[PDB]
């Protein structure tokens, strides 16, 4: 209830949380990584590695090194960075009350940046059949005030991405910035074959991309990256933010991306998807017997997330989501390591509806 | 450009190769090392907050934040106050600060869409006059701030009286203590309190690196129960385990006794420097306080230097023979005392004979 008036011994301290050499007398990472991180940490509590880490990420999303990116405090923050800088230009452009144009399915970290930046959040409905925003419907929402439009790739709350390449078409035609939020799916897609439908800088007029390192980059929770194009009208503002620095947190990421390697990130991604298909087949299985209507997966997801909904009545009863009530399962490396994930949770997902 | 397949640790570490400063006891660097690997990949946080609240004399029912070092903690509260300002109907919210405040505030208002209102500060006291700042408060005022102290000079603002100026005009009052926060927390300030004891104070912000001695980049932002800012958090953190851990472990390892001991030693050292410097403009032939003086009556860990015959900058540059902090606008530099300046033997006798050599050349 108070700070120890007198220091506590190291044994009694880490006893709150020894298997250790020095004598003070969810998936868990390979001990030789858990500790590789330990000794990089002890040596940072450097300029080269941040600039390198970003330029890795700028290649992960097929960007060019005339753009600009930086690290932030993880998730919402890479979204404040972009949103902030975008309404800074909008104002410096001359716009008094700029808007943020997003789909309802967008991350809750947009109302906040709007309210933070003193901006207007314009929320555009998505196709209620596919869960993806209709670019034509979004067109009915862009005026001069628009500082930036947003596409989720995918969207946190259903695992359904917007069509980035079509939204990118509408972008230039209305000549506004087009932030792609990929905080969730960024580091799962950037190791998958998105090519017939890219969601990065391979889409013309996708000035900005936000991505979170932690979940699929497998870095500790507390870092992210926000990348800007060179046509990104936001450089205007930086050329004149949020975010504070800490050298170790670069190091923990530089050491982590390197230790995993590139096609280690790939095999987790492909395994998360195989599992996603897997869960779905064991689900529509039951409907070879419970019915479509009792429970279902919303839409045709492509990645790590499976949103579940139900028109009859399941989630915090499932101990074994936003306004359309539901719950999504966010699949992850650990879900791939648990033997037979699909035919447990689904035959304990029925054990929830009953 | 990301390694095509995993590197060996041996050649990740190889890339890592693995002015004054202190070193933690090996026992502690090695403690944090172990604590890291256990938490990198709980309600200690509530504990840290609860502790920090008590270090600044607040109820457990105020609301506190662990943030990312200084400006992040400052803009966090600034945003919240400006947001409720708009939530009320002030399209143009005002942030009232003394001009000695941090440029963090200038970011914050230039980010939140607020107007920064710089209040003049007393010219050779360094502290704001409450009577002056008083007509600097309108309806459109989102929040006012008092620094404790201001980083530039080591001079703090009359928080207890700024508090009176807050209770009557009914406007949120933020105490910026990102610097002196975890030095004053361990000193006897009951005479001139600069925290939640002062009625009217709605938020304090403080950093943990420089006197809390935590690793680089954690911070506390504390709101009281009477803080209007809570309602913002009630509707919606506005900016966003291991970081919880390195703070929890560091604060625990030290404890008050070590923190208070260091704190007062830093203060005696500040007096030491001042009075060894006053005792050199001593007698003839000669040097004086026109050529270099310490500005105002600093109380804490910072000493701002000036000169009215030479140039304070060619003075600070030419004692290559110290980590000093050259200061813009009124021309000068300050020394910020930390625990490490207390470990060396009689810091003040040798810094000053370096400081005389520094002025002899410059004159």
């Amino acid at each position: 209830e108070e700070i120890p008036e007198e220091g506590l011994s190291p044994q009694d301290i880490l006893s709150a949380f020894d298997v250790e050499k020095c004598h003070f007398d969810y998936a868990i990472h390979p001990k030789e990584l858990t500790e590789l991180l330990k000794e990089v940490y002890g040596a940072t509590a450097i300029n080269a590695m941040q600039a390198e880490v970003i330029r890795w990420c700028q290649n992960l999303f097929h960007g060019s090194k005339e753009g600009y990116g930086l690290l932030t405090h993880g998730g919402t923050t890479s979204i404040i960075e972009a949103m902030a800088a975008y309404v800074i230009r909008a104002r410096a452009k001359g716009i008094d009350y700029p808007e943020i144009v997003v789909p309802e399915t967008a991350h809750a970290a947009f109302k906040k940046a709007a309210e933070l930046t003193g901006a207007i959040l314009i929320t555009v409905p998505v196709d209620k059949k596919t869960g993806a925003v209709n670019p034509n419907v979004m067109s009915s929402y862009i005026t001069r005030n628009t500082a930036v439009m947003v596409g989720s790739a995918p969207s946190f709350m259903n695992g359904i991405h917007d069509p980035i390449s079509e939204l990118g078409q509408l972008a230039k035609k209305k000549n506004v910035p087009f932030h792609v939020d990929a905080c969730l799916g960024g580091f799962l897609t950037a190791f998958l074959d998105t090519s017939s439908e890219p969601m990065d800088f391979r889409v013309p007029g996708v000035t900005s991309i936000s991505a979170d390192l932690h979940k699929y980059g497998c870095c500790p929770k507390g870092t992210s990256v926000c990348l800007f194009s060179e046509d990104s009208p936001a450089l205007s503002v930086y050329a004149a933010l949020d975010g504070s620095t800490s050298g170790a947190r670069v190091a923990e990421v530089y050491a982590t991306l390197s230790y995993y390697g590139k096609n280690k990130y790939q095999e987790i991604a492909k395994s998360i998807i195989r599992l996603r298909n897997a869960i779905q087949k064991e689900l529509t299985a039951l409907v070879e017997e419970l019915t479509s209507e009792d429970i279902y997966v919303y839409g045709n997801p492509q990645w790590s997330i499976l949103g579940f909904r139900s028109n009859t009545c399941i989630a915090d009863e499932l101990e074994k989501l936003q306004n359309p009530d539901g719950f999504h399962l966010c699949l992850t490396h650990v879900h791939t390591l648990v033997g037979s994930f699909e035919t447990q949770f689904i035959k304990d997902l029925r054990e929830a509806v009953i």
